[PDB]
């Protein structure tokens, strides 16, 4: 229950092809970052397909195509009609072998960047020097951005498009090598199969949580830490080891979905049998699938609330890990008071949330403090003390959401410096208070290095 | 003229659902109104590929090979010399084809609605059928809305409920042409009308905006109803009252086609006669800009909440001025000044564009209507307002004006609203004026 | 380096709505990242239609060089011994962007030519053409007439608004394809969008190229059509509007051919360079590593860059904005609209690898902030907080020549600073983008 009270920065991300940030006030920003990635993601897909249907098929199995076909190119009807408990279970089992052939990947070359130098095999030193030749090339950008900055700044470490940044920062590439508008991610290929996509269209359960980051902070972070001398094969394995973490928090999630939700899934069809006009088993009704809604505020991502006041200086960020690690955290800020709260909560007790041991408080017991706290503070103008008291008694107001791409421990101790590292909080709060509110958001979904 | 006070200083909640349903903005943000139309078509037109591959042949065997034409002209083929399109004969194929599709749509619900309203015993077979499975879809609602509902604050103004587009076609859309009960599948007769771009190629040769010819995603009394039957079974009758709003939309739609066919076609076609000898390489199979810019009505006529600002900084000043379907010549203005807790309504009078029908000649000018929002607003501080963009509705207007009586009327409304930052009252206030809220 | 003070009828934005370019607030990170977001999915779905419409008629015109960079970028994948040349792939994207731009630039000057010969002195075809010009240029008089009336007495806002069919099938002098057909129009700026050809150049390079564009509407041709109420605008005057389109078409063109003559040589050389240092190298392909030598800052790209004040403060925003690289110059463009002040002030010359070398004058963007925050700081030395980019359609000279007028024309000054502040910023972003008339 943290009540921590608050040169060049830089945010660990590069704009263009990176993943975008938001003032966590702003609904109508928050709402359009998901709306474009969706749009861009769709756009891309259609030329990985077109690029690389043979090879995926090949490499992956003929049910992603299955996948795909059935999301956006043929409807089936009578007896020819899909099973969709067939098709749930086949885009379940493709956005798993994706992520494990994309796991496996890294997990090779880790494993050879940490095996002295004599050890390795041929192949090995092949592997090592094309992911070493990709990372000469963003130390290269990374060091022409820097000296292009300011005496004072707090910004983006650098500035690339999606092609740029796949062509320099990907470490393992499943097809496209080393040909520009051809390079195809995992990320890239599950989305281009709408595996996902199918999988929420069945059953209504929300996967934007289930993804992978552009670039690695921590990959960023080892370049400056390495400023012109080259890069630890050692400090390297640092943001590789953040990549693993999330694909095997996704695996986790995925295998979850299978051997606890899909069993439920198919019995809520079979109970349903006397309940459904017309009821097939071959049918997923949305009816049978309601028992596993996540309410809105309760699904895994950066959730912000507003103070029930007019204030712009106070927002909550209550962010909710993957189902199977039932865990969350919230994250308050009053920056005309320079407060910020941090606390671990309890899990929730909705259909996809995984049991654990029943400690932490509530969110509701969070904000009383959060309140309550700021009421105290010495630096708070009598008027200020008065909004806070109101807003106390009062409950805040819930304004959306904001997906992360990091693992939910990334987050946490990324939002761990925001409350701790007092020598960050000086270099975050500068400029105009809404650029501020995007710095901070930069900063727990990223974080800042300081030079 | 109705004048009240927002007083500011339990729940309430916007009657939308969020992700897949249409978007609030910022009446004061320019910039976000612009993009919730870029980014609406955008989304309407990655839909459309999925409808035409999935269904081109049953909607060409139902609707007729004319709604591919007007797509293929639209986006596939462009024909040159003795081949040329006659653009006369593709205007009027896009207007049917409009009106027949939504005419389909129409029919769809008034069954349906007719069926709700017959006695248990009366009903057929097939009417037993159909009400089964459209109970059966709102059942899903009533438990998604349910599971919403106790996550909420004690004291909380939001949306009810939040899906996805295929989640909310799945469980919402009444009457879908084809696509039955599977996900990715579900084809509305809106997603048919953008797949096809029949409004699309209306617009484009004659520069007539169509945006307001829509149907919302979610009618919000159907939402109210489930809400006003807390678990307990939604009442065949109050099921009726999201579809009297649906078919209210659907014949507002139907009469504008028609307004269009009837009283704008006839003098298009004489235009392009009359510029015979004003023209260079005239030709009677083409439309030029020269003979249809007589149809252009002024951007800020145009069927949608029109927003204003005050011609000094503030952020509690907003003037929105709504627009009615040209064959209804109607508008009314409702201002809002937050820092006085003041509401301004006023019905308006009929403006003079080629589009619009003729009236009875009362109410006054948008112009009169500022002077006095303005003069009582100024105490804070004659002015002309500052005009920021536009904003489409998907309701009838006569609910949008039902929406905007509740903000001036309902005092219980005023008192759930303004809370948190001004900025996020401001989209209450849209999404109050657009959807309404439901106070429990 | 002109230090004002902005001073304060009706005054309109030289744009049109919908279909033209967007503009934003300034201090918006956010508005301005979105609208080139949105840019490009507009223009990839609208690439779609140019292409199947016009895939045969763009061939025969411009060659099948086009069709080779669209299915390189977006439908194939060769691999070992088929897999493509990376640099014979660069020098034909670049030959053909400089070929499609070089055609649009003929047919505007031939327009132009014409508008300039006396009645008698032209030929039939010029005669023709000059009708058929004339037809566009009257339904955007009549629909600009319309939309002048609709306004309110005292209105500070875009001219018109129409959605981009309407606004090429009215405004667009040149089509390549798609003549009086709604839906079917294809400009340059549609052909190079749709074969993908800047999109592949940037791909293999990583040289930003968004600078290299056109304008949907030309201000001019909008101001003249004002400055003859009702009346006929004269053909000499129409030129004002053609002559900025030439402008910008020309300073493209230069662009391209600086990255042909200039910078594809050294990348070529940086290729072979790096022959030992790469594993795997092949002949057939531009690596990363070889092109960071090439890698402007992304804040000294060609565009309009925005930066805040380093304290809380919604009056005080910096434009840099920075020519193409071939003419390698650069202003400065400050406001506190708390204190009515403007800084304009020109710049000396980036020494990042894509400009060319110019004569060492004007001062740093440094030195430009000092002042600029000294007076500004005084309301409240300073470094100022970098929030982004945002492109701009018209030649360098002209955002130069719009940015004077904001600093000198005091009519102007007292018509733009008028409403909620946020409003004042984009309009501002609005007058240095297209500019407005007072009336």
């Amino acid at each position: 229950t943290i009540d921590g009270i608050i040169k060049q920065a830089v945010i660990l991300n590069v704009v263009g092809g990176g993943d975008s940030i938001a003032d966590p006030l702003s609904p109508g920003e928050n709402d359009m970052v998901h709306r474009l990635k969706r749009l861009e993601d769709e756009q891309k897909g259609e030329i990985i397909r077109t690029k690389h249907n043979a090879q995926v098929i090949a490499k992956f199995g003929r049910d992603l195509e299955d996948v795909y076909k059935f999301a956006s190119r043929e409807h089936k009807v009578g007896e020819e009609e899909e099973d969709q408990i067939q098709m749930l279970e086949k885009a379940l089992r493709a956005y798993g072998n994706v992520v494990k052939v994309e796991g496996e990947s890294v997990q090779k070359l880790a494993k050879a960047l940490r095996a002295e130098e004599e050890e390795r095999t041929d192949e090995e030193t092949r592997m090592i020097g094309e992911y070493r030749d990709k990372i000469d090339a963003l130390s290269k950008a990374i060091e022409i951005e820097r000296e292009g900055l300011q005496d004072e700044a707090i910004q983006e470490i650098a500035g690339m498009s999606a092609e740029v940044l796949e062509a320099a920062a990907e470490e393992v590439p499943i097809f496209g090598a080393g040909v520009a508008t051809s390079i195809a991610t995992a990320r890239a290929i599950e989305g281009a199969y709408k595996l996902k996509a199918v999988i929420t269209a069945l059953t209504g359960i929300d996967l934007s949580h289930m993804t992978t980051p552009k670039i690695q902070p921590k990959t960023l972070e080892a370049i400056l830490d390495a400023p012109g001398g080259n890069v630890t094969d050692l400090m390297l394995t640092r943001g590789l080891d953040s990549k693993i973490d999330k694909i095997n928090e996704n695996l986790a999630e995925v295998e979850h979905m299978q051997t606890s939700i899909l069993p439920r899934i198919k019995k809520a069809i079979e109970e349903d049998r006397d309940e459904i006009t017309n009821w097939s088993p071959k049918r997923i009704h949305p009816k049978s699938v309601q028992r596993f809604r996540v309410p809105r505020m309760q699904t895994p991502s950066i959730h912000i609330y507003a103070a029930p006041w007019d204030s712009d200086s106070v927002f909550i960020f209550h962010v909710i890990s993957p189902h199977h690690l039932n865990e969350s955290f919230f994250l308050g800020f009053d920056l005309e008071i320079e407060y910020v709260h941090y606390e671990d909560l309890a899990q929730h007790w909705h259909s996809l949330g995984a049991a654990q041991e029943v400690t932490g408080r509530t969110f509701r017991e969070a904000y009383r403090e959060f309140f309550n706290l700021a009421s105290r503070s010495t630096m708070a103008s009598d008027i200020h003390k008065k909004r806070l008291q109101r807003s106390r008694m009062s409950h805040p107001i819930y304004l959306g959401v904001h997906n992360y791409e990091l693992s939910y421990i990334a987050i946490k101790s990324n939002a761990m410096q925001l409350v701790t590292d007092e020598d960050l909080q000086k270099h975050v709060l500068r400029g105009p208070l809404h650029f501020q509110r995007r710095v901070i958001m930069a900063a727990l979904k990223y974080g800042v290095k300081v030079m």
